[PDB]
C-alpha cells in the first residue's frame, strides 16, 4: 500500500527520510542524512512493487540519493534497496550501495555496502 | 561526462537501459531485462552527480527499477550504484542489489548482490 | 586479543559458532547453521589482526564455510567479513556473501548478501 | 573441477593468488597484493566445495586474507566468495569485502564491496 510507505522515517543513526508512495509505483521525497559529506536535505527518487503479494510477504522498494544539493556536493550516490513491512512497528529493512565518483585506478575503493533499518514516525 | 549518460545503453547479457539524465541530477528511463522473471519493459528512476569533478573522476550514479509492469510482477526490486566514465568508449560501472519480498523468515535470503557494466554496443 | 575472540558465539537466528583464535592470526572452529541446507557442524577457517590499533577501534577478521559435511552437501561457501569488538557485551558485527555453484547462464543469480551480529557466550 | 584449483592465479589488477586445493576441502596459500596498504606476501586460508555437482554449475569457494605481515598492517581482512569454473581457459569469477578495524562512530565507512577475476595468465 503506498500510504503505509508515505510518512516520516528515521534510521538507526539518526538520519530522515521523507517519502510519498504514488499509485504507479514512484517514491519521491528528500533525505537527511545524519553521518558523512552532506548537509541539509537531499532530493530522492525511488520505485517500490505497487501491487505486493498478500501472504505475509515484505513489499520491495529501492531508492537512490545523489549526495548534491546547493549547498554541498559530495561526488556519490547511495542506493538503497530492501523491503517495508507493515505492523504495528512498521519498519523498512535494507541493504546499501555508497559509490564515490573515482580515478580508474581508485576504482576498487569506490563502493562502501551496510545496512539500514527505518522506523516509522509520522504520515 | 554530463549529458552523455542520455542513450542506449546495455550490460554483458544483453539487457538494455534506456535513459536520460536532466540537468539538474534527474535520470528517468525504461530498462528491459535479458534474465529473469521479467517481460518487455520496466520503468526507472535515478540520480547522478551533475557538477562531478574535473580531476580524472568518473560520475556517480545510481538507479532503481521496480520488476512491475503491465505484464508481470516478480515483487522484487534491483538498485544499481556505480559511474560514468566518458571518452572513446563510454562505459557505466556498477554493483547491484536485488530484494525480492519475503515473508520474516526467509529474509535471510531475500537479497541477490552482482555486477554490470553497460556501453553503447 | 586472541583469547578475547575465543569462544562460543550466536547470531540473531540462532545459529552457533565455536573459534579458536592462534597466536599466528589463524581463526579454526565450526560452525552449525540455524537456516538452510545444512546440518550439524561443519569446518570453519579464516584469519583475523593479531595487533590491532589500541583506540577504541575494532579488531578486523573473516572466515569461511564451505557447506558440505559428512552429512549433506550444499554446494555453497559463505564468507563473514567484519569485526570483533571488546566489550562487557562482546560483539562481532559481520556482512556475508553466500556463493552457490551455477550453470554460466544461472550465475547472475548465485550471491546472496546480508548481515549478522554475533554475541559471545563461552570461551 | 576439484584440482585443478591448485596454481597460481592472477586476478584484472595484477594481485597474485598461489594456492593449494586439499582432498577435504581446504584452501590454503599466500596472496601479494597489487593494490592498497599492502606489501610482499600475506598467508590466505579458505574453504572450497570437494564434490561438486556433475551437471554444468562450478565449484564453490572462499577465503581469507588479513592484511598482516612481517612488514605491514593495514588493520583490516578481505573475504572472497565465488566459484571456480574449470575448462580449457579456467577462471575463479569472485565477490569481496574488505572490512577495516574502526572505532564505532565510523562503522557505517567500514567495509568496501567489489569483484576481482582471476585466470591463470
Amino acid at each position: 500500500a503506498e500510504a503505509g510507505i508515505t510518512g516520516t522515517w528515521y534510521n538507526q543513526l539518526g538520519s530522515t527520510f521523507i517519502v510519498t508512495a504514488g499509485a504507479d509505483g514512484a517514491l519521491t521525497g528528500t533525505y537527511e542524512s545524519a553521518v558523512g559529506n552532506a548537509e541539509s536535505r537531499y532530493v530522492l527518487t525511488g520505485r517500490y512493487d505497487s501491487a505486493p503479494a498478500t501472504d505475509g510477504s515484505g513489499t520491495a522498494l529501492g531508492w537512490t540519493v545523489a549526495w548534491k544539493n546547493n549547498y554541498r556536493n559530495a561526488h556519490s550516490a547511495t542506493t538503497w534497496s530492501g523491503q517495508y513491512v507493515g505492523g504495528a512497528e512498521a519498519r523498512i529493512n535494507t541493504q546499501w550501495l555508497l559509490t564515490s565518483g573515482t580515478t580508474e585506478a581508485n576504482a576498487w575503493k569506490s563502493t562502501l555496502v551496510g545496512h539500514d533499518t527505518f522506523t516509522k514516525v509520522k504520515p
